[PDB]
């Protein structure tokens, strides 16, 4: 496929083409905002959010719906309406809340979130709700993989990798095709599992981790995306991509990122890593957003910089280590923020093992 850029030109073009007359009004106050916006989209039909956009606060003026849609894609994520939740330590891995069915109108309320995040990617503005990569694949139509897993789940990565090597004779668990869930207070059967099976549990296990508990609310979420902005515009796109589209680009501080670097089995004067700050600089904006969401799982710069670099066990900062065979595809643990570098022999080797890497894992 193409370049992100030329990918881009291709969806506005289809957005701009599929642009209707007139406009429509949106008008909420600041305390009510959440609420306004609620009832006033929802009560708008979805085609009509194809129009111009005017949005009036009721006050005064000023620029105002960047505001607006960046006001209200915090305001989502308040943990009192149970609509989103972190599975992580603060504020990682945003995920939809299994206990959303607390309020019955939960689904509404999802499908209203479906039509601003394509009202948002229509009309070319940026949120910062912070969705995670495995939530794109899922409106790209992609399954999500093993390694996802790894990016929300490190614990139950482990697991999984555990069982996929070894008998399990040497074992004292069952393990069936079934699962408990705890919400709220809460073909199919047991089944034998086998060394053959294991194969089809795994891949049951790993698409349930993403699906349990938020089934109806995802499907209300798309369905919402989709009655404003068909998904299969976005076909072309990967995951990394979408996001790049919803959260913006910014520039990366070369500085900022080389001083709040760690090391395992390296250091600074090693040559796989000078190698590596040589590419990095070799490369354009684009390409070191591209590595930072290889690398962190995300496009996004927490607050303060790569200093206040946040993992699955609080802050953990950027780190390369010595890992893998040469040979080999550099690989990243984007819970911890770990790079697995193989102490490749040349430049030359690193260089061009590192962007295949980035653009095609």
């Amino acid at each position: 496929d193409r370049s992100f850029r030329w990918k881009y030109h291709q969806f506005r073009f289809l957005c701009h083409s599929n642009a209707l007359p007139s406009h429509v009004k949106i008008s909420v106050s600041r305390q009510t905002l959440f609420e306004d916006s609620f009832q006033q989209i929802m009560n708008m039909k979805p085609y009509d959010l194809r129009r111009r956009l005017y949005i009036i606060m009721r006050g005064e003026e000023g620029g105002i719906a960047r505001e607006w849609f960046f006001l209200l894609s915090h305001e989502v994520l308040n943990p009192m309406y149970c609509l989103f939740e972190y599975a992580g330590k603060n504020n990682y891995c945003l995920q939809i809340n299994p206990a959303s069915s607390i309020n019955p109108d939960h689904l509404t309320y999802f499908r209203f979130i479906g039509r601003f995040i394509a009202m948002a990617l229509y009309h070319g503005k940026f949120i910062d709700t912070g969705f995670t990569l495995p939530f794109y694949k899922r409106m790209l139509n992609k399954r999500p993989t093993l390694k996802d897993l790894e990016s929300i789940d490190p614990e139950f990565y482990n697991s999984i990798v555990w069982i996929k090597e070894n008998n399990l004779e040497e074992c004292g668990l069952e393990l069936y095709f079934i699962q408990d869930m705890e919400i709220l207070g809460k073909g199919g059967e047991s089944i034998r599992v086998t060394e053959e099976n294991k194969e089809e549990y795994i891949m049951l296990l790993t698409d349930w981790r993403f699906t349990r508990g938020v089934e109806e609310q995802t499907k209300a979420f798309l369905d919402g995306f989709n009655e404003v902005a068909p998904l299969e515009w976005l076909r072309y796109f990967d995951e990394k991509e979408l996001e790049l589209m919803l959260c913006g680009m910014q520039e990366i501080d070369m500085s900022d990122w080389q001083k709040s670097t760690i090391y395992r089995h390296y250091t600074k004067n090693s040559k796989q890593i000078q190698w590596f700050w040589q590419v990095v600089k070799e490369m354009d904006n684009e390409k070191r957003i591209r590595l930072l969401q290889f690398v962190t799982g995300t496009c996004r710069l927490p607050v303060g910089g790569f200093a206040e670099l946040i993992g699955s066990n609080g802050p953990q900062k950027f780190c390369i280590d010595k890992v893998g065979k040469e040979t080999w595809l550099p690989r990243s643990h984007t819970c911890f923020n770990r790079l697995d570098l193989p102490p490749y022999k040349s430049y030359e080797q690193l260089r061009e093992k590192l962007l295949y890497a980035i653009e095609e894992t």
